């Protein structure tokens, strides 16, 4: 799948080319050896070729290991790593560790054993060994990699093979990033109907949200550029497609999703939510249609078009947005709202993968937008018995038409939603690192896919929107890919 | 054999220690990519990761190759060669090189073909590949192992193990160098007796000697240093001790080496002695007691105790040094000499190793140092039957009274002598690079070895005597004994 001639591009610099990027990039320890990948790859290669870091990397990744272990391993987990890191005779034992941090880690028993432990780890490897990694070829190889990241890579590296779908939204094709073989999602803006729509403004937010969040349960997005005809954002794809076609039409008699299967897709959904209400983002426009599927059987919500990010001391907003069928209450009424809406969106959603029809219509009922917002406003829901008590209580509790006493977004975060008895099977440390196996697992539908003047204020727009590569999804797809191992070889 | 207390102390260091060598070291290619084993390595391995510089070192190592083969290979390896990196559909076509360099690297035949191909090659690779190495991470890694290579290694480093011998020469001693395991020699001279009987200056003539040559026919100078009652001399070891008791001592009924044997260790002696004559050094006492032999089968010249240097402008020197039986008649007769002596020297030293006796003296006979003298001056040698007519004749030309008639080194070179019928069966381009099989292999005697106020003009002597490790030596240990390649993982 990889192509010749676009992987000849990657080349690591010479020393003297990555001089100006050492005085430029944010050096700091948790942005370069903790969150980037290719930067936490090189750190931890550091640390396994110094021996006297040894514990403390071992003791790192069993405790990562530990984090994302499955319930009837942890027991015996936690006990090879006490002996190997923690007990008075311990081979690998830790000795910049506290006495105290060293006498609860061996005592305690719940969740999150060991995180007080791994924040002890991580705040010392950002001392003397980090200093240390600054001063060795590890950080150098680092800069290299960064100079490659920030090269051209534009249409030129794509090569587009599907058509996923066309519409208001502009034209969204399955496409190999050609160095790599990595498959991606094309979503490409018309220049001209874009100027003439006036959506400049529109698709740059959408654009900046997306560069700003990086979760496993949003879309990524990896590269932004244009050619002369498009701005193009290339972004994670979701083989399986969107959830509402599942639902409906691969048992046709019987539609609609179990509960396990559908309660795990929640699960992921309210996971991305968190992501964006603790950025300040209100999505705006959770539906199925909205959240896809892969072929591993896991979702990610997708089109973020009508999304705002609250602005500084901002708590509410405006604005009339969104489906009908899926607005709030106070949002239908041109009331101010906040990440509430995203709630009540949730659970018609929710009732929806169960019920295979919404909670104020029927399957295939057709309904103006008056007739549908006054349902939303007025009507009371009811629930089959296809529904259990706790995914009825827990839609019941979404559903709330008054913000103020739905279920949602509270102190920060979404835990107090994560303790409600729907959730109760759900490993919460697992689903956050990908490593919870999905109840159902589909098949791919991309063989479905079929095959393939301007102001300066225009170009400098489109300039601007074309901000290239995104830092970690390349990081990210350069490792993935074995790109990473390939040209990081230091004697073949 | 490692022990891994030392081996511990072996730890490249943090790039920002090696910024003053970066400063006063010397950078020239030929000095540190071709001299230096380290040096050349990580040139190499620069070389492999860049595939634009895939064909010129495959082309270096293939010409190497080449140069060393068993005669009966070169055919089929000089065809390889040419269709692999010089026919115009060759799959590692060198562009770099010249048409015609091209051309008649395609054409010849003899000994030799190539070495024109070797210098364009080398040309080449010291120019921009160079210029790209000097800024590369292989370059600093040779920074880091060249810090190492000028920490303190003293006594403490060495675990003597056995006595090889004492006399007026000091004490020698078998001994291991405990990071690596490779054993040495170490010759000691006691500080007082050194002082008393005046030796200053003639120790450190001989150390600076071993110090600046650089021989496999020669014995190598590793590391001196001082204890506080000693100067130490650690030096390559040669198992078999010396050839003088293999010669009468291993058949004892039937003494005396069979000619190939002979003739190949005088070979290794010539080429030993025309380094020496090269640099302009007179060795002045080569004997068989002073010619040692190692466990593959090789020997080198040792005991340069006597040895001078000749300065700038001078051909000549005088003064009565050698050992009754050896020396020349110019020498004994009190005239100048130069590098003849030490070819009359060769001659005396051939013929007891074929006839198990000197050309003067019968085997155990006792003979005054007067009586020897006069038939050194004017005895004509006569020749058993035991003597071919090639070494009776190599013999003649190099016991000539006159050295104006004796065969010698002209021309800065012995090539003169090595074209005498005598070496008709030696491929010197492989006895040159170590890859002459002997035709006689010895076992090793180390187990015959039995087990274990100064004015500041003296401090100030012993410090400039102990200049520590010699960097072609330890790259050599450092490589060979797997420690280089232990140390230079880059992710295990
Ligand atoms: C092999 O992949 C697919 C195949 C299909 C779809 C989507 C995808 N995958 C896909 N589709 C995407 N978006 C997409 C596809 C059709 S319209 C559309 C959009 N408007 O964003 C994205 C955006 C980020 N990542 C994506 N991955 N389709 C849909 O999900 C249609 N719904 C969005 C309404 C089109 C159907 C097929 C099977 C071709
Ligand atoms: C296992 O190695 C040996 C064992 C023995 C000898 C020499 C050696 N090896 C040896 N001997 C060396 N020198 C040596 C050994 C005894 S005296 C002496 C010297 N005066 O330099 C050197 C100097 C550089 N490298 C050396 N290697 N011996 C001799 O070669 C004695 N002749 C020089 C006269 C002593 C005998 C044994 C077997 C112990
Ligand atoms: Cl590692
Ligand atoms: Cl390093
Ligand atoms: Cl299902
Ligand atoms: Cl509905
Ligand atoms: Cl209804
Ligand atoms: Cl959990
Ligand atoms: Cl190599
Ligand atoms: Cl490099
Ligand atoms: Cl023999
Ligand atoms: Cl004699
Ligand atoms: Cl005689
Ligand atoms: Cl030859």
């Amino acid at each position: 799948s990889r192509d010749r001639k676009y992987l000849a591009r990657l080349k690591l610099p010479p020393l003297s080319k990555c001089e100006a990027l050492r005085e430029s990039l944010d050096l700091g320890f948790e942005g370069m050896c903790l969150e980037q990948p290719i930067g936490k790859r090189l750190f931890q290669q550091f640390l396994r070729t110094h021996e006297q870091h040894g514990p403390a990397l071992q003791l790192w990744k069993d405790i990562e290991d530990y984090d994302t272990a499955d319930d009837a391993l942890r027991p015996q987990k936690a006990q090879a790593l006490r002996a190997a890191y923690l007990e008075p005779q311990a081979q690998l034992f830790c000795s910049f560790l506290d006495a105290e941090t060293v006498a609860r880690a061996r005592a305690g028993a719940g969740d999150g054993l060991f995180q007080p432990l791994l924040r002890a780890v991580l705040a010392h490897l950002g001392q003397a060994p980090f200093q240390e990694f600054l001063d060795s070829l590890y950080f150098l190889r680092f800069l290299q990699w960064k100079w490659l990241e920030a090269q051209p890579m534009g249409e030129d590296w794509f090569l587009d093979f599907r058509v996923l779908g066309r519409g208001g939204f502009g034209e969204v094709f399955a496409c190999q990033m050609k160095a790599t073989g990595k498959l991606y999602a094309c979503k490409k803006l018309n220049k001209k109907r874009l100027k003439k729509r006036k959506g400049y403004q529109g698709a740059m937010v959408e654009k900046k949200i997306l560069a700003k969040v990086h979760s496993r349960f949003i879309v990524s997005l990896a590269y932004a550029f244009e050619t002369k005809t498009d701005l193009c954002l290339v972004m994670t794809i979701m083989n399986g497609g969107d959830i509402r076609y599942h639902i409906y039409n691969v048992d046709e008699d019987n539609p609609g999703f179990q509960e396990p299967r559908a309660i795990f897709y929640t699960a992921q959904i309210v996971s991305g939510l968190e992501h964006l209400h603790q950025r300040n983002i209100i999505y705006r426009d959770l539906k199925p249609e909205n959240v896809l599927l892969d072929d591993d059987g896991n979702v990610r919500i997708s089109d973020l078009g009508l999304a705002v990010e609250l602005k500084a001391g901002q708590t509410k907003t405006k604005g009339y947005a969104g489906t009908p069928g899926f607005m709030a209450p106070e949002l239908l009424l041109g009331e101010e709202y906040d990440f509430s809406v995203d709630y009540f969106a949730l659970g018609v959603t929710l009732y929806e993968m169960i019920a295979a029809r919404g909670p104020f219509r029927a399957r295939g009922e057709k309904v103006e937008n008056k007739e549908l917002k006054q349902r939303v406003l007025e009507q009371a829901v009811t629930y089959p018995d296809k529904f259990s008590p706790a995914s009825k209580d827990f839609c019941e509790a979404l559903l709330q038409k008054d913000p103020e006493k739905r279920l949602g977004f509270r102190d920060g975060s979404c835990d107090g939603l994560r303790t409600h008895p729907l959730f109760r099977d759900i490993s919460w440390r697992q689903l956050e690192a990908g490593m919870l196996t999905p109840p159902f697992v589909p098949d791919s539908r991309t063989v479905y896919a079929k095959n393939i003047a301007f102001e300066k204020a225009d170009t400098e727009f489109f300039q601007e929107f074309a901000s290239g590569t995104c830092p970690i999804p390349w990081q990210e797809e350069m490792i993935e890919t074995g790109v990473f191992g390939d040209l990081n070889v230091w004697r073949p």
